[PDB]
C-alpha cells in the first residue's frame, strides 16, 4: 500500500483540473477510469443516493474499462477516465451549482465513463469503407457512437453488473435517455449545428436569483449536457501543456496506425494519418482555430467566467505549438 | 410455374393485371392474391424489366428473383398493414412518381435504383407495433439502435444483410462507388419513412418550391447531393403516405389494415397493463375522424407541396385525396 | 362470464394427457401458451416457491409468446403450450414421485416453453442451405435450437420480464445449465443417441426404497429430463385422434409451405415437403413406426406401467391412420 | 504487388527466412518482427504460393492479401498467447504435418485448404480469457452460445464473417458444393480445438493407429468422412499443441507467453472476487512443474499417438518434446 498513498493523494486532485491522470493510471495499474469513477461516484455521494451496491458498482466499472482496448493509443480507457474527470469539474462549474439533478449528474457522468468503450482505434470512415459489421448494423451512421452507448448498457447485464438496478422505472427511462442524447451528440457529425445552439443560447442567457443558470425545458437542459461532455471530449489542449503533449502524441499515433492499415490496403489515406506527410504543429494550430477553440470560447461565456484559466490555458497552448511549426 | 413453355391460367391474367404497372392506382391487392403472394417480387421484377435496370447494373436475374423472393419472405404475412403488400405499393407508387413530367431526365439509372430498392426495403421485418412500443418494452431491438429510429434501422440493415444470403447479391456487379454512392442514398430516404423526420422534411420541400428552378424544358433543377436526395426522400415519403390518394376501393382497404395494426397493438398494450397509444383502441375509436385529420394535417399538407413541385403533373392525385377527404368527412357520425 | 367459464372449465384438465389444447388457444384470444404456463406455475405452487412477482410471470409469458409466430402453421404457440402440458403431465407420472427438485421441475417447464420460440417454421437444413444469419452465427450445428435458447433467455431482459429475479446465483446457474441440456437435446439429430441410452437405463433401471426410480448423478437426472421433454415434443400421435389430426394437419401444412419456398428456389424439395407427391397417411404410419413408436415403447418401459394407455392410444391411432391409407 | 504480401524493406532477411516455411522450427517470432506483425498474413499468402492454392481455386491476389490482413486485424496484439503469431505459427505447423510422408497424396486440395483456412482463423478475435470466464462473467457471447464451445464457436463465426468486408471473399470462385464441403470440414475443424473435446479425439486416433491401414503405396488409407476428418482434427489439433515438440529456445517463448496471459486472467478474477483459475495465480505458480506436467498428461499422449500414426515421420519431433520435457524438468526448484 506503500504507492497506496501516492494514488490516494493524487486522486486529492479529482476536482482540479489538470489531474495527472496517466500517473493515476501508472498507480491503478491501469484501473484509472474504476478508481476516478468510484472516487467522483462516493464524492458525489451517488452510491446511497440511487442505492448502488458497492460491489456492483466496481464490477461494472472494472467490466467497462476492461471493454476499452488496451492496445488503442488515443481511445482507451485512459481517455475515457480523463473525460469522465473533466465532466465532473465542469459540472461543478460555479454558473451551475444545484442547476442538475442528482439524476441528470449521474447521466452525464456514466455518459463520459461509456462514451469511447470499444473503440478499435479507427474512424466511423474506415469501418464504412472496409464494410464493416458494425458499419452494416448501423446504416454508416454515428456507426462507434451507436455502438459505445450498445456496450455500455449491455455490459450492465453481465454478472452482478446492474448499478442502476435500484433506480424506479422512471428514473431508469429518464437516465437512459439523457445518456443516449449525450453520447450520440459526442459524434464531430453534429459539432457544428450542436455549436449553434450553445451560442444561440448564451445569447438569451438567464440567471436564476442565486446567481445560477436558468434551464427550463429539458430541450435547454440536454444540450448545455450535450456541449458540456463534448468540451470534455475535446478538452485536450485546454489542460497543462504537459498532458496535452501527451494526449498529442497518442492520437497521432493512432492516426498513424490508421493510415499504415489505409496505405498497406491499398485506400486512400485519412487526413493527418500519413507519417510520410504529417505536420502535427500545424494540425494543432488548425484543430485549436476552427474547432476547439470556437467551442470552449462559447462555454466560457456560458459559465462566465470560472472558464478563465481553462481558456487562457487554450490560447497559450496554441502558441506553443504555433512556435512549433517548422517552416 | 409454367407449363410447355406457355404462360397458365393465372400468369396470364397476372401478366394482363402488370399492364397497369404505371398507373396510378394499380389493382395491388388483386395481384397479390394472383402470383401467390408474391407481389413485391413480381412487381419488382417488371419495373426492373421496364427500366432495363438488369442490363444498365449487370444483375443476372435469377439473383434478382433469390434476392426478392428472400426479401418479401422476411416481411410478416400475419401484420395487416406493414407486409409485403405494403411494400410492393410503396415501389410502385415511388415507380410511377419516378416517371413524372416535371421530372423526364432528372435522376441518374443509380439513383432510380436507389428509390426503387429502398421503397422495397423499406418496411422489411416490421413486427406491426410502432417503435415507441420497442422503447417501452426494453426490446434487445431498441437497446441495440439507442432508440432512434429503431425500426428504421433495422429495415434498412435487414434489407441489406439479405443481400449476404446464397445467390443474394443483386449489386455484386457495381463498382465500389457504386455501391458506396447506391447505399447512402437508400439508407438516406428510407432513413426519412421515419415520421419524427416529416415536418423537417416538408419544410424543405416548401423551401425548394420556394426557390423553385427550372429549364428550357419544364423540367426541373437539381444541383447539389442535397437538393437531389431531398426530393428523392420526399417522393418515397409521399409513396408510403399515398394511400388517401388512391381510389376509395383501394384507400379503405388500406385504411382496414392500419386500423387493424393499430387496434392489435393497443391490445397488446391493453394486455400488459401499458398506456394505450393513439388512435389504437378499438374500444374507443373514431376510425372516419381520424383518416380526417391524418390527410388535414399530414397527407394533404405533403401532397399539396408535391403538386406545386410538379405542377401540374400531380393535380389528379390531388383532386382525388380531397374526394376521398370529403367521403370520410361525410362519414362521420354526428 | 360465458366464454370465461368455458375456459375456467377446460383448463380443469390441465392435469390429463389430452387437454383440448386448441380450444383453449381460441378460448384465450391466442394467449395457449401465457394461460396454461401460468396454471401449470399455479398448480405447482412455483410462484410462491420461487417467489416470481405475478406481474413479472405473465408479462414474460406473453412476451415468449409474442416471440413464437402466428404465420407458421405447427411450430407456433400452441405447440409450445402443448409440450409445456405434456411435460407437465409426465412430470406427475407415479414412477419418478418425488424423485425431482423444484428446480428441476422448473426447468423442465420452462425449456419446454421456450423450446421453439421463434422458430421461422423451415428446417435447420433450409437455413443452411440460403446462407442465412442464423446458421453463420451458429456454424450450421442445432441452429435453432440455439436459437431457440438464446431468444428465451433474452426475452428475460425486456421489461419486468426477469422471472428469475428472485433466484440465488447457484439457482440461477443450475437452472441454465439444464435448461441449455433440455432443448439442445430436441434437435432430431441427437435423436438416436438419446434413445439408446435412455434404453441403457431400462436395463440398469434401479428402483428405489419407495418403488419409485432411482437416479444418483446429474446425468442420469438430465437423461431423463432430456428424454421427458422429448416425449413431449413427439406426442401427438399418442393425444386422442381429434388432436392428433389437427397436429398431423398443421405440421403437413408447413411442410408443404417449404417445399414450395424450396420449389421456387430452385431447391431440392426436402422429404415430405412436396404437395405434388406426397403421402401424408402413410408417413404418419413410418412415424410411428420409426421414430414415435420406438421411443414411447422405451418410455413405457422405464416408467412401467405409467403410459399404458399413451402407447394403447398411440397403437390405436396408427391403425387409424393405417386404414386411411387408400389403394 | 509485394513479393511477400506485406511492404518490407528487410525484405532480403524475411525472404531468406520464409525458405524455411516448410520446416517444423521455422523462426515465426523472428518472421512476425520482419514482416512489422504479419506473420499471418505472410505465412499464410506464402504457403498460398507454395500449394498453389490461388490458382487451383481462382482466388484473385488482392482479395487473399486484403482477407488476411483482415483475419489478422481481428487477432488482439493485447493477447500475450492467443494472438496472430501464434495463429501463424498453428498455420504453418499444420502446413508440415499435412506434408508428411505417411499422408501424400491422400487429403485432396480442397481439404488442405480447409486444415490451413481452419488453422488461420483457429482463435480469431480471442479475448485472452477462457470459456469458463465468459460464462461465470454471464458475458453475451456465452448468452449466444449457451455456454457450449463459446470461444471456439465465435472464432468460426468472425473467420466466415470476415469473407463479407470490401474485396475479403477468398471463396468467391468455389462452386456452391465446394463452399459447403469446405464450410462443414472447417467448422468441424475448429470445434475440435476446444480441450473439452481433447480426451474424446485422442481416444479415437488411437484406435485408429489400432486398426491403422495403408494403401499400395506407403501412404494411410482413409475411407470416409469420419476418418478423413478425424485425422485433420487431430492434425490441427496437435498443431495447436505443438508448442512444447519445437526447438527449446521457441517453446520457452510460447511459455513465457501463455504465462503471461494466464497470470492475468488469475488477476482478473482476483480483482472480481472470482476463484482463481489453475495456474492463473502468480503468487503460486510452478510454471516449470506445470510444463512438465502438460507434457505428461497432454502433450505426450497425444504426439506419441499422431507419431504411431505416421510412423516414423514424426520420431524428431518426438526426441524434442522428449528433450524439452526434460530440460523443464532440471528447471524446477527443489
Ligand atoms: O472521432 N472523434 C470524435 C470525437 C473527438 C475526437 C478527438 C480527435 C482529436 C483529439 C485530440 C487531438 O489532439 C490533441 F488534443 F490531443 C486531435 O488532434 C487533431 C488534428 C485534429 C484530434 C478528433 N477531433 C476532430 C477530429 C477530426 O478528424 C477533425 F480534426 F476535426 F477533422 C473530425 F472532426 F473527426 F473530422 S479527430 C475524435
Ligand atoms: O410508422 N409509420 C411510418 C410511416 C408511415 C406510416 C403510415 C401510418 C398510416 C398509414 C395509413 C393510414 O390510413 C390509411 F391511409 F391507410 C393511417 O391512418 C392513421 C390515423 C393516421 C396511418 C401512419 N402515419 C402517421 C402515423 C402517426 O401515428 C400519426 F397518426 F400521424 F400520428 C405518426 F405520425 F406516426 F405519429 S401512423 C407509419
Ligand atoms: O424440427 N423438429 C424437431 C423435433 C420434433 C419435430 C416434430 C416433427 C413432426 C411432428 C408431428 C408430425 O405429425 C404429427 F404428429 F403431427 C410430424 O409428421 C411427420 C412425417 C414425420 C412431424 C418431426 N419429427 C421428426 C421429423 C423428421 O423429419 C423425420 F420425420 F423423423 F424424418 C426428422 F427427424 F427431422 F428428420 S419432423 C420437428
Ligand atoms: O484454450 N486452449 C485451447 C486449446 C489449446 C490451448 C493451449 C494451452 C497451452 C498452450 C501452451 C502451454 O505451454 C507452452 F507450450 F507454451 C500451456 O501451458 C499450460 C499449463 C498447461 C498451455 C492449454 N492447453 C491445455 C490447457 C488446460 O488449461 C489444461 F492445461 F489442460 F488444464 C485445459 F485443457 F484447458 F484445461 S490450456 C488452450
Ligand atoms: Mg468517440
Ligand atoms: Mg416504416
Ligand atoms: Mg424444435
Ligand atoms: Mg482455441
Ligand atoms: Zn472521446
Ligand atoms: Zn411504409
Ligand atoms: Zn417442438
Ligand atoms: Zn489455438
Amino acid at each position: 500500500t506503500e504507492q497506496e498513498d501516492v494514488l490516494a493523494k493524487e486522486l486529492e486532485d479529482v476536482n482540479k483540473w489538470g489531474l495527472h491522470v496517466f500517473r493515476i493510471a501508472e498507480l491503478s495499474g491501469n484501473r484509472p477510469l474504476t478508481v476516478i469513477m468510484h472516487t467522483i461516484f462516493q464524492e458525489r455521494d451517488l452510491l446511497k443516493t440511487f442505492k448502488i451496491p458497492v460491489d456492483t458498482l466496481i464490477t461494472y466499472l472494472m467490466t467497462l474499462e476492461d471493454h476499452y482496448h488496451a492496445d488503442v493509443a488515443y481511445h482507451n480507457n485512459i481517455h475515457a477516465a480523463d473525460v469522465v474527470q473533466s465532466t465532473h469539474v465542469l459540472l461543478s462549474t460555479p454558473a451551475l451549482e444545484a442547476v442538475f439533478t442528482d439524476l441528470e449528474i449521474l447521466a452525464a457522468i456514466f455518459a463520459s465513463a461509456i462514451h469511447d468503450v470499444d473503440h478499435p482505434g479507427v474512424s466511423n470512415q474506415f469501418l464504412i469503407n472496409t464494410n464493416s459489421e458494425l458499419a452494416l448494423m448501423y446504416n454508416d451512421s454515428s456507426v462507434l457512437e451507436n455502438h459505445h452507448l450498445a456496450v455500455g448498457f449491455k455490459l450492465l447485464q453481465e454478472e452482478n453488473c446492474d448499478i442502476f438496478q435500484n433506480l424506479t422505472k422512471k428514473q431508469r427511462q429518464s437516465l437512459r435517455k439523457m445518456v443516449i442524447d449525450i453520447v450520440l451528440a459526442t459524434d464531430m457529425s453534429k459539432h457544428m449545428n450542436l455549436l449553434a445552439d450553445l451560442k444561440t443560447m448564451v445569447e438569451t442567457k438567464k440567471v436564476t436569483s442565486s446567481g445560477v443558470l436558468l434551464l427550463d425545458n429539458y430541450s435547454d437542459r440536454i444540450q448545455v449536457l450535450q456541449n458540456m461532455v463534448h468540451c470534455a471530449d475535446l478538452s485536450n489542449p485546454t489542460k497543462p501543456l504537459q498532458l496535452y503533449r501527451q494526449w498529442t502524441d497518442r492520437i497521432m499515433e493512432e492516426f498513424f496506425r490508421q493510415g499504415d492499415r489505409e496505405r498497406e490496403r491499398g485506400m486512400e489515406i485519412s487526413p493527418m494519418c500519413d507519417k510520410h506527410n504529417a505536420s502535427v504543429e500545424k494540425s494543432q494550430v488548425g484543430f485549436i482555430d476552427y474547432i476547439v477553440h470556437p467551442l470552449w470560447e462559447t462555454w466560457a461565456d456560458l459559465v462566465h467566467p470560472d472558464a478563465q484559466d481553462i481558456l487562457d490555458t487554450l490560447e497559450d497552448n496554441r502558441e506553443w505549438y504555433q512556435s512549433t511549426i517548422p517552416q
